RNA sequence: UUUUUUUUUUUUUUUUUUUUUUUUUUCUCCUCUUUUUUUUUUUU
């Protein structure tokens, strides 16, 4: 994903990085890669951490 | 007569655009004197 934080670029939310929904320990594939885009859409607010 | 362990050079690329020299001011302004105006003519 790419987050606008008022930098002097735009910041860059990887994938591999971010609690996918289920919290726990199943599986991580190329199969959530196709309702990555799904949940977390365009617009949405998140607190992260650098 | 002095062993064992402490990782390293950001990920990304296959984006659209249908115009045209210049460009925008300055005001009214007393002309002095022999004249009617000479004139054909010929040699270029």
């Amino acid at each position: 994903w790419k987050v606008e934080t008022n930098s002097r670029l735009d910041s860059v939310l990887l994938l591999s990085s971010m609690n996918l929904p289920g919290g726990e320990l199943r599986r991580r594939s190329a199969e959530d890669e196709l309702a990555m885009r799904g949940f977390l859409q365009e617009g949405d607010l998140i607190s992260a951490e650098v």
